[PDB]
């Protein structure tokens, strides 16, 4: 899994990103 912050994690084929509600997660890029 990928990382960028410190707690939240990221699956495969995605990029760490922050939600508009302050939610840390990974989005599918292409």
């Amino acid at each position: 899994v990928i990382h960028c912050d410190a707690a939240t994690i990221c699956p495969d084929g995605t990029t760490c990103s922050l939600s508009p509600y302050g939610v840390w997660y990974c989005s599918p890029f292409s």
